């Protein structure tokens, strides 16, 4: 394949760390090395995340095209929403948000702190529910918006960043003198697991990325990832056709709902944090942690297994379930 | 000077950034080049900032002492407090915060969001003070088997709580190095102390002491500057500096504090959003808003030479955002 | 019959009001006459309420016994510990609260405002438990009876609600011979009653007291515990065991105790949109505010009754407003745009 | 004077009740006899209050106007704007709300509970920032006729009568009760309450024995509006005499730091009052003239043997607000 072809606009600080988590490797049993591949850090724009990756292969298309509104849609404590109006200050672009009731949940705050508290802060325009009402919104004012649809997933150019992740993991493989054996990330709209299928089906190891659902509607994100990595593998030119096989999505961990955690999350996001020093939030990482740390207690890996966890990011959304953790 | 004397416990990922801040910039009159030095995304844990650089220097005292306990104190939305408890999840030692109110600030959420939210996830023990605390914790920890390294606030008070900002200096070189240049001011928002303090000795090293610009956000400047003064020399003395810290040598403006430790004023909000607007860049009510306010402020009134290079410090703190929400509601 | 023999702590005005709901009754066809028992304003005792009706029959036995605190439970937004709460300060009581979370809800301001705020303001010791705690499981109840003790006091205790509690179903019978006396006035007799039911007292207290004149089966409780076969044996089982002790002339029937079980979801203490609906109906058309745990849902079970006809045309509806609007605070989100 | 020349609408469940707060003048001394009258407990309308008894006397002008929208002002967390949005329901009028910061204050649910949620729940417009004169045009513009209704009704003609009829009303009550109050202690901030009150108790000469404590912290001028209300007031209803400034007694000494902030002292006299008595008051006007009240018979200003009524004007909804303050009580 070849990705190059495609113009990437630097937003964040450069290819992400990977870091030992010796300590809940270690809790679980030592039979399982546990990594974690930093994407929550890999940005000065607003804590950036995995939507920010996917961003630098949008930007150059916004800005040939000369837009100078960035129009994005999420829920409430959405991240993606969140990094586009951090890109879009950025860049020198207005922003746009449309802001939908995607949980069913009631906190006095929710709309408040967190991601949304951002987003207001960076000036964007925060519309409270649309979609092509916004689009049409800026066109009426005299502006060209650059539609982003929810995070970025189901866009011609959004599985792009993440096929560079697979690049970057391979490279620093070739640094660490081995190869992980299998990759955790969380899957909601899907470009995310997408573009990592692509970017590793390229050296056979498509089904070695575990994604753990979200949504709590696993057979739409699974045919939302698979129809995305199909597009993106003929955008990349892989010499390949992406299989159903090349498409793993656990299910069990998405519950009870998108947007709100079980008992298993919670007490998933305290091991890590008390292990690790490294947070999860309640609706994703938490979830992708909890089946992590699920599928090591229950030997579904190999033993001896390097498993690279992807932390995409999330947790300001931590603000928004305030009450849950109030004794930790 | 000899910094490499000091052993240093990695809590990082490495030097922290600086990147330019052209559309602040070009925003105030295209006559002074404003920077930013990263601090504030120095580490994967829990968000880190200024604190964690410190902590680096004070952790492997406290590994080599064989104390089990990371102890600190800070008021409700400390910073410090919760990079005290990620570092010490992070190294398998127990955590116990002492959590005063040291605002006079009453938000309905203040004490369930932000930094001490983390804190309690993250598994320390937060023990927040009625309405001896300190060495009433310590102890508690030794009645209870342990061993506590104690960290006083900021980590600021402790003789290893200059170090980690000395080094800031040494990366700032090195750094200008690469640049080609070297900047003529830097930006540092200070309360206890030690991070300026630090700063003043490592650019005492090249004659640049008087060029860290401090930005008082205490409201009580006198001790401020007085702490500020007395941990540079310690520090001074324990790296080795060769000169001595004067009290010129220690520069902090008292106009953006206001009105109190914790309290923002309009200048300080205004500030916030328009750095946030133009560049991305998050700042908080209470520490990084005020020094952003004040930088601003410098350009705005020609305080600074024109063609000036000023590297301006983000020290972290942004969590603390979400213990004011209302006052950022319609943004 | 006979309830004067048992005494009566004043805490309430007096009888509490009827009011005519004529708009929303218009609103719906104006076929059902809609009316409203006002218990939610019975006190100036913390806005009092249903409880506060119940505690006028214990507090003289507490004071015989020369108890000098109080000790009840609820959850967080429990309406009945706040009035425990008033009636103890009012009394010269201490007053030990235990409240678990018996919602599974979250909101970021659950424990600091409505009814909780209030009982400690009022002085209560406001005993919580984190999260899986389980004062059911480990016996917060009895732990904090005996912690008064051990600290040289003595306790009344009074479970939740007052219901299942000997003198629990005392102070609604005397609202059915407040309501007969209302009617004399009136000229003429309510052919239903709306009241909403959870632990129990209220409603089984309304059986007893209106078994006497034969419309037991004419008071229409609805539940809003979720789980109302356990809620309708309870009604069932303290309605018999009051009946017996103000000496009814009759036996409680399973015939007499009606509990509508339409209008509890999805769980006690939480919402559906009816709910919400039906409090903002009846707010926008009467001013008057029910809350989405109890009331808003008794209310909601009322309205939809008459928009299906399951009421017969003419018909005199009383509405039993228990209280509990503080509650509200406690779903901020929820309410935010109305 | 004549009232009955005015009509009344009824928003109230009658006459408001009178309490003893024995505890609480035991717990002071004993030396004086401190009661309360229930403005708090007066209608089943969103707890009504106080700016329930001023409606009494301005809805008629609104029917006999036909008006079919009612349009007031007031603070995030004001208890008039919500008595307003009740009374306009239950009146099947339409409810237009000017929410204004009159407060320096900041917590992150002042404008999602207590008053101003009631008054969103009831369905009034609650619009939150000439703001005024923009609502009530706005209304027009739409079709509807409103009736303005200033804050806390105090400047309007009618704003001053539902007060008068207090004196009334305790007038009456002591007739039963067999004797008479000395003083009267009431909370004033925009002022027709106490303006009211003033005319009505100078009929029998107790206009001085209304002790008001202010709320607003610009004592100067709300003891000017009072005055001047009271004397317009008085001429409406045919006082057979001139309101002097000698009639309007207002303290200024538990109103701080600011209007809608309340003190440590507030804090305390509304813990001493709800742990005695089980009445609650809230902190940014009751619980100043409680405040107000205690410290006066602390301090012995008022001579023993007493009998000092406290008019619970009602607020405590606004508890909600404040609550990181009472988070233990
Ligand atoms: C440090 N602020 C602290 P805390 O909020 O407790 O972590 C100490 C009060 C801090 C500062 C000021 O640094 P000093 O070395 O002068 O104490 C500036 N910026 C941020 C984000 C801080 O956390
Ligand atoms: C009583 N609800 C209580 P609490 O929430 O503790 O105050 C007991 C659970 C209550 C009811 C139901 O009355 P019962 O006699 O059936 O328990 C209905 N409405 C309101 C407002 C209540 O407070
Ligand atoms: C009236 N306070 C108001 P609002 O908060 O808008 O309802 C007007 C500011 C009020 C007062 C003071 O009465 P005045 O006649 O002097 O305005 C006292 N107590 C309570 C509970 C009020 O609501
Ligand atoms: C992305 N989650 C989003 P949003 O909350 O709007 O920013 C899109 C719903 C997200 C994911 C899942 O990534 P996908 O490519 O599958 O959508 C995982 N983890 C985090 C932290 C996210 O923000």
């Amino acid at each position: 394949m070849n990705l190059q072809r495609f113009p990437r606009y630097p937003l964040t600080f450069g290819p992400t760390p990977i870091q030992p988590l010796a300590r809940l490797s270690k809790h679980l049993g030592g039979k399982v090395h546990l990594y974690a591949k930093r994407e929550d850090c890999n940005s000065g724009l607003a804590f950036g995340g995995n939507k920010t990756r996917k961003l630098e292969y949008l930007i150059p298309e916004a800005l040939a095209q000369g837009c100078d509104t960035l129009v994005s849609i999420g829920g409430i404590q959405s991240n993606q929403t969140r990094q586009v109006a951090a890109v879009a200050a950025h860049l020198g672009m207005k922003c746009v948000l449309v802001q939908e009731n995607w949980v069913n949940y009631s906190d006095a705050v929710y709309d408040r702190v967190g991601n949304i508290q951002m987003s207001r802060i960076l000036g964007a325009d925060v519309r409270l529910v649309s979609w092509e009402d916004a689009l049409e919104s800026v066109r009426a004012a005299g502006g060209k918006p650059y539609a982003i649809p929810a995070g970025c997933s189901d866009h011609p150019l959004g599985g792009l960043g993440f096929v560079g992740f697979a690049e970057e993991v391979r490279a620093q493989e070739a640094e660490l003198g081995f190869k992980f054996d299998y990759v955790v990330v969380c899957s909601v709209t899907g470009s995310t697991q997408a573009g990592m299928v692509v970017g590793f089906a390229a050296d056979g190891r498509a089904d070695r990325v575990i994604g753990v659902d979200a949504s709590a509607k696993p057979a739409q994100t699974r045919e939302q990832i698979t129809r995305i990595a199909r597009q993106t593998a003929e955008k990349v030119g892989l010499e390949r056709d992406i299989m159903r096989a090349d498409v793993v999505l656990d299910e069990r961990f998405a519950g009870p709902e998108y947007g709100l955690p079980n008992e298993g999350t919670l007490e998933a996001i305290r091991l890590c944090a008390r292990t690790e020093g490294m947070l999860t939030d309640p609706v994703y990482e938490g979830k992708s942690m909890h089946g992590m740390i699920e599928m090591v207690r229950n030997g579904e890996f190999p033993e001896g297994s390097r498993v690279l966890y992807a932390h995409l990011g999330g947790v300001p959304a931590l603000n928004g379930y305030s009450f849950i953790f109030r004794d930790g």
